[PDB]
């Protein structure tokens, strides 16, 4: 079967991270939407105008609001994109056939929204040449970040070609994890996010979302299916594109 995949990037990135995978899925007959979230990619807003992960997720919510009744999509989020999936599934679960976590955080319904991100900080505490800044928005002090180039090269794009790492240096923008605000956010619900079919795709070769963190997430909240890709790096849609398109085809054939 054919599906409508909605591809969701991670913080500091944009729709451009999907420039290799999107053509491949369309060549198999699928419809593909790759969104820039707020203050990301070529979106005009700056991160200082955004005060929460929910505000950050606005292009995705607006997009899901606009789908005609009875039309369903498969959400595919990479890295922190799993938090944008949780926020959207709580509001539009009728519109989601399934969600695919691609080297992604997997929030639960039992602990606070920042839980899985707090655990990532325990497991991976040194972000090398990443720089931080603070800003205020709606009375809250928010810590923003800009991903360092050595961290980009060594941990996120480990095995990507120099021309793919060059795009990351040219296009990554300031972003935020909004961690202190996720902590105070209401929990994701069991009827919204909790009811969605979840497929967890990962590689043990990931150098930021380390096997210890990823296997801990699978044990904390069991996914409906787990696919482990051999080789690659954190950006599997760049280093294992064809393998990821095979997995998504199989997901299109099971879920609707």
């Amino acid at each position: 079967a054919f599906a409508h995949f909605v591809l969701i990037h991670t913080i500091c990135h944009g729709a451009w991270i999907w420039h290799k995978l999107k053509p491949l899925l369309e060549a198999l007959g699928h419809k593909v939407t790759a969104l820039d979230l707020a203050a990301s990619g070529v979106d005009p807003r700056q991160i200082e105008e955004i005060g929460s992960f929910d505000e950050y997720s606005e292009p995705l919510l607006t997009f899901l609001e606009a789908l005609p009744p009875g039309e369903k999509v498969i959400l595919v989020g990479e890295s922190c994109g799993g938090l944008n999936i949780a926020i959207a599934a709580d509001k539009y679960c009728e519109k989601i056939a399934a969600a695919v976590f691609h080297n992604s955080v997997l929030p639960d319904t039992e602990h606070c929204p920042s839980y899985v991100v707090d655990k990532l900080m325990e497991v991976f505490p040194d972000w090398k040449d990443t720089t931080y800044f603070t800003y205020t928005k709606d009375g809250k002090e928010i810590t923003g970040l800009k991903l360092g180039f050595t961290l980009l090269r060594e941990n996120l794009y480990t095995l990507c070609g120099p021309e793919e790492y060059e795009l990351a240096k040219m296009l990554t923008r300031k972003g935020s994890l909004f961690q202190n605000i996720l902590a105070k956010r209401p929990f994701f619900t069991k009827e919204g996010y909790g009811s969605i079919k979840k497929i967890y795709v990962w590689t043990d070769q990931d150098e930021i979302f380390l096997p210890e963190f990823q296997l801990w997430q699978i044990e904390n909240y069991k996914p409906d299916k787990v696919y482990k890709v051999e080789g690659g790096d954190h950006k599997l849609q760049l280093t294992k594109t064809k393998e990821i398109a095979e997995i998504l085809q199989e997901v299109a054939d099971t879920y609707n």
